[PDB]
């Protein structure tokens, strides 16, 4: 059912994402030219702190300032995203963020990256890195309990990006 | 792929439900013996105001006192039900409410009673109602913008428990 | 076999009516234009009271003057239905009566609804609502004992007329 | 789905509500056991087509009970459309008060078995079926929706078909 | 199986025919333009007497009168149907006759009408009625045994001539 | 469809004849233990002479004196079968005969035998020659125009009855 | 599987026969325009004297008398069919023979005529007799043990190129 | 199609074999315990030279001595096997000779070792070396011309033979 | 075809492994009670430094003392692999290592674990993190250019394991 | 599945070879014009005397000298056929050889040859003779351990050639 294969194109998606406050339509395709980190994470207003989406996003200048952007997703629907966001923390919410939170409401994107499970009805802790040129060059799938390094994600980004030209 | 037909047994559902701000284990069997008003509405966190939803936590009372119990069901998460009812009515939420929140996040439930929407992903405005032996007594599927009447259900329900009326001298044969 | 989804247009119609007494060709485009409130009941000359069917002829005039339009359907011929509008309501009858009376006797209609009962013959208590671009908007089917609101019906109509041009309203 | 309706063999089995003497009773086929049957269709009641046919069988019923035979008609309108029928007086469009039991095949199992259903009008030819006290099917009818019946033919045919249950093969 | 559906046109077919001692090859199109009887029997060289196709010979001229033709077919030879016929009724057989014998030998037209026997390798007794159009008015099936009224067959194409001008009327 | 195959069983066949003027039920089985000679014949009441039955109907005793029996069949009906037989000479018929006259009015035999003409609507002029096991042991078949040789179906007999002991 | 009906044309067949001591393609649209006896053989070289195969290579001028040729046809190889043709009938052999002896090694042909026997991996006896216009009129098929007439052969062949009634017959 | 695979168990074959001018049935397992050489033929009675068969034929005694039998094999029915050997070299013929013929005339056993050619309806020049377990240990398959060497199949089967104890 | 699934059991295979210079059989089965970091690379005698493989086998302890074991796998002949081995890291080989390096000749296992390029005949660079309950609980798949980081393996060992909230956050 | 037929042409093939020392991409049409023996051997860095595969190497010019070329191929990496060959005669290497060592690591070639051995994950003792037409004309399949006469490689060869003329 997954369409994800490395080295191959990435699998096309698009819906709606929450970015800096606002709904806007977002697409694979709006990032060619740039790498893409592109994450899934389980769900919106659960009990565990959302430490590693703030991670992306509080350093996510370094993350731009090697072509890189970042995406994170969800199947929760953009209006729970916005409701989080303008969530107070004291509450449970995630505050402002500066990464895009996409929403795959019916189902489709988790699928077709293959991170989606049938009977939760939400994914997997799943990190995909594409390439500029649109290619899938690496796969991260975790079990629910275990986190994301952004360390880690970069020195991936940045090794792509070394052997894209050397080698 | 709905399974839902009229005077036939309603189809099976279980799943996590908030109620009094505590996540419960719900399912349909709970229900036996009591009817049962099933209503599906879109999503949580929208910005149209959640009155349909409201006036049936409102005039809760009203339900009980005919053995009536009254779920609400969306595709949302119970973390998302939950949060909506901490989230001050003024502010957008739902405030608390005193019908539980049943949560189909895999959308096996909407599916079953054929109204979830395969491209938007989320259900329509649909609500069902069920008697005390378990059985499909009514169907409402509404297009997303119209709400839903609570008198109009109270007048079902009673109907089809006590079983608009005839023009003077119509006679039978 | 049910074609009928809300959003999408409401089935394609047509058969024998009696309107004001006479046949006459209706289909379902003929009410183009207009908001359709359409509905079938499971049986003429039966022995309870028309209640919901008398409603909706008495107080026609609220739905006309809305841009509305009503339809009442049952799995009985044309003929049938004749004799029980020329039947007085002291006989069993309908008595004369302002909204069309159609004929599904080859259960086309029903089955493309999805109202109709393989087993008895006949249908359901349905009520679709149809918009004048001709697509369904609500879908309302009750088991056989309980009747229909004509109050809940114009609030239904109402409320899809006003969503349609303010989209969403508190 | 198609004709069950075969000669020679047991007569397709139907059951359903009929108007007897102005009220319901549970009818099938098998309560004909011992005796022959006459079992017909008509296509509505309610016509602007004089009911002669179905009148005439009402009116001569006894030279039929007379002969160990039962008369029964069908058409494709509710148990209610035919009492409303008969208790429509007979000139004023209705058929009047009847001898012989109106069968409502309201669902159409019936009339399908029996291949006289029409799918695209919604009932049924203008057919007619004799079957003996064994239940088997031995004569079919089959009239366009114009012509009438005779009783008279009905009759001598009932008769040649008792004939040869006993004494058969010779004129 | 069966073609011969009432009020479609009649089942098409041809053979042929022993008329007057002689080979015809016959076909339902010559009879376009008028009413024809067409019936079944069920074998040649019985023991049973032949009445049916005697009496239909005999009264020919009552149908000729009434612009009707009729034919009689079985399923044995065309070549059996010429020795019953020159075979002296006093013998068995059926001696000259005033209407067509058609032979349906590969059984073809049998199945078309309906009336074949899969196990007896002959006919039931039926009888069809096509108007001048080739329409099928009317379908007769007999069991085996029962003979058949010549009367009654002639007052069907009178009600069928009536009704196709003025139709049935009280 | 034909179920006639060499020295395999020859196809069950059953039905009545018409047997010294008496109507009779005759099956393959009744010839257990004699050889037979089965074959068809197009038709009774033709413009033909019968040649070729009469042929075997007075030879018969040639046959019976090597232990074989012979069934003649047509599609005819058996009461044409009979009305043949009682039909004089001069006026077209067959006369006595015999050798029984299987009819096979439902045809179903010939389509066993694969001698059915689906067009005609009767049988190939064909001829099978069964052992004393019930086995099928030559098959003949003659466009319309051909008759049938008794000789040679008696050569036929002959030689399958000698190699029956003496290879 | 059996390609061969009576009065439909009867199945293409071609190969390498063996005709006066030579390797010939023929085929059977060859003889158009002649009635053709195609028959069928079990083997080669066995201990059964080929008493129906010379009978029809000696007689051949009747057939011939009226306009028609003779093939027979076995399994073997065209090069085992040459040397039973250089083997004597004393010693064995067919010995030179006047119609050809067609090879069909890969049962191509015995399948079409329905006369292969798949166990065996020979043929039945069996004969097939094939009018002027290529259309097939008459089939023969025999048991292993029992041979074939050249009279009844030849009988037949009259009567569908020429295409005695009991006393007193006459028809009505 | 073709059964034989290396290292498993040859497929069985039976069939009649021409020996010393007999005709004897013949199957694999009669030649358990001994290796065998098995080995296709196109045609007898052909106009080549039959030089390989014929060495095998002379030189058996060394197969016989390190416990080696050979045996032929064509498509040809054992009644051809048998006058190609009654027919002496001097006369186009085979002559008397000291390996068995197996006839394959049903064409199944070439079929089975996938020497059979469809169109020809004869087989390949083929070779198989099955040990005395009855293994399959080695196979050849030649051009339809070219001969084949005695001297050679001996040295691969007594490799064969070698390593069955060393290595 | 793949059949690892996060929190499943993990696909079983059984292969002969270089251990210690010695060939053994080794399976999945044999590391049940530990966590096992199973992981691929492509080639074995290539001319890319074959930094990883040797960065696990020097770091090898740090996985022990977690309960933890690792072993490699690539499509290489367990001949090849020894090879490797017993070829100096000054002749361009691996030289001795700590870790068993698994051999996957018949692409089987490659196959079960998504791991294998069909067209190159060879695995992409992946990795596996099985539970001591042998069910597999995360997926990494590189394309053949960048390495892995043992660091980053061992950080999400201890937390599968073990199972830092902004400031101010509570839940509900 | 294997595609390898008798007097057919043989089944196309491409990959990478070491050839005397250097990886070069070599495909069957190379062989266009020439005969080719082309045969599989099992593993590189075996403990079997690669002797079959030196003693082709070492008599390589009889077989140049013929017009016939000669290709090895197991399914071993080409970096493995390479580190084979430096790897010394005398050390359980192969040491330098003078025939090209084709790499079928993706088991495609051994496949389409009917060679490969599923379960085992290589090739058997396979030998295939193609002539100057591209015409598959023998074949040669050998259980594992038994080695294959260079001599009557070259017997078969000539007999081919010669063919080829009379």
């Amino acid at each position: 059912l997954s369409k994800a294969k490395i080295s191959k194109p990435a699998p096309y998606w698009e819906g709606t994402a929450v970015i800096n406050g606002e709904f806007k339509e977002l697409k694979l395709t709006d990032y060619r030219g740039k790498y893409l980190v592109f994450f899934f994470y389980p769900l919106d207003f659960t009990f565990v702190c959302p430490t590693e989406i703030i991670a992306f996003g509080d350093r996510i200048e370094e993350f731009k300032s090697i072509n890189t952007e970042v995406v994170a997703c969800s199947v929760d629907s953009q209006f729970t995203h916005l409701a989080w966001i303008n969530t107070p923390r004291r509450q449970g919410g995630l505050g402002p963020i500066r990464i895009p939170l996409l929403s795959d409401l019916n189902h489709q994107i988790s699928k077709d990256y293959g991170v989606y499970l049938e009977d939760s009805g939400h994914t997997l802790r799943g990190l995909f890195i594409i390439d500029d040129k649109g290619v899938l060059r690496q796969i991260t799938l975790n079990d629910l309990p275990v986190g994301r390094s952004v360390d880690e994600t970069l020195r991936l980004v940045q090794a792509f990006q070394y052997t894209d030209k050397h080698g």
